């Protein structure tokens, strides 16, 4: 009760940013994930040696793959931190419980391979889950690590507090569907505009989390240019080992998988920052005022992309 987790001094003033990277030290990730609970939570949230021992089987079951792994999966923890402190009193005791663990768990077990493949190789996943493949899975994933004995961080919760929990986690790991985030977004645009966005319906609640998903999830776009470029490498050695077995399957990707067309990353880049990114932080910050850094930070890094282009870096 009495232990705290403390920071050296950069990193407990740094974390607090939302472009804080947290570093590659794999052995620090727990503790800066506890850190974030405690201050975001409370310190009697979980029963330390039971969220102990959950983080450490989460961790286990994420796979050494160039980005869908443990460091992204507390990258996206972070950044909800950071949204949730600068927030403090628009989200519930359960919510703010829900969305860190939500974001940890969020990509449990990727393999680094998108819906598409799966779909393409004709995995088992894609036969048990027709849409939102990996995201039912993950959510799969979640489930079973809580019901390892030892692991159930929510057994203080009632009967109902615990469905509620486990709902809010479900709809946030299901979000982090980019496939779902384009009518996601238009949606919250149009009740913003039309000034019906209302938080106190449950529906509405549940589309601005799903977009809170989305900005975390995508968060790498919004930190300082060398580690946003240096991320860029990780997510496209993903892309083109997918676009490899495309071309395995007798299937020619599309250029985003194409190692053939490395030189057009720039360019894909910039439609990227335009069609999701930017629009994502924009309604984010619209919804939620505090989150403008998160919006200002995407900018200068479609800045810096434009810069690559016109061969000024
Ligand atoms: C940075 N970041 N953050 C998240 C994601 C992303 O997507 N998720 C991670 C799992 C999914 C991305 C991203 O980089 N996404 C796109 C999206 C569209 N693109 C098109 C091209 C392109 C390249 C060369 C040649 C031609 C086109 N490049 C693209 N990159
Ligand atoms: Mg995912
Ligand atoms: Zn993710």
């Amino acid at each position: 009760g009495l232990m705290q987790f403390t920071l050296p001094v950069r990193l407990c003033k740094e974390i607090e940013l939302f472009h804080f990277d947290i570093g590659p030290f794999e052995n620090m990730w727990p503790g800066i994930f506890v850190y974030m609970v405690h201050r975001s939570c409370g310190t009697s949230c979980f029963e330390l040696e039971k969220l102990c021992r959950f983080i450490m089987s989460v961790k286990k079951n994420y796979r050494r793959v160039p980005y869908h792994n443990w460091k992204h999966a507390v990258t996206v923890a972070h950044c909800m931190y950071a949204i949730l402190q600068n927030n403090h009193t628009l989200f519930t005791d359960l919510e703010r419980k829900g969305l860190l663990i939500a974001c940890l768990c969020h990509d449990l077990d990727h393999r680094g391979f998108s819906n598409s493949y799966l779909q393409k190789f004709d995995h088992p996943l894609a036969a048990l889950y027709s849409t939102s493949t990996m995201e039912q899975h993950h959510f799969s994933q979640t489930v079973s690590i809580l019901q390892l004995e030892g692991h159930n961080i929510f057994s203080t919760l009632s009967s109902s507090e615990y469905e509620q929990v486990l709902e809010i986690i479900r709809k946030a790991i299901i979000a982090t569907d980019l496939a779902l985030y384009f009518g996601n977004r238009k949606q919250l645009e149009e009740m913003y505009q039309t000034g019906s966005l209302n938080l106190n319906n449950q529906s509405h609640r549940d589309r601005v989390i799903g977009l809170m998903m989305t900005a975390c999830d995508l968060c790498s776009v919004t930190k300082l240019w060398p580690v946003t470029k240096l991320t860029a490498n990780d997510i496209y050695a993903e892309f083109w080992a997918e676009g490899d077995e495309m071309k395995k399957l007798g299937i020619q990707p599309i250029p985003m998988m194409d190692r053939d067309k490395k030189d057009e990353v720039p360019q894909g880049q910039l439609g990227f920052y335009n069609a999701v990114a930017i629009p994502c932080y924009t309604t984010l910050t619209q919804i939620l005022p505090p989150t403008e850094p998160l919006l200002k930070a995407c900018r200068d890094n479609l800045s810096q992309w434009e810069k690559v282009i016109r061969g000024e870096e």
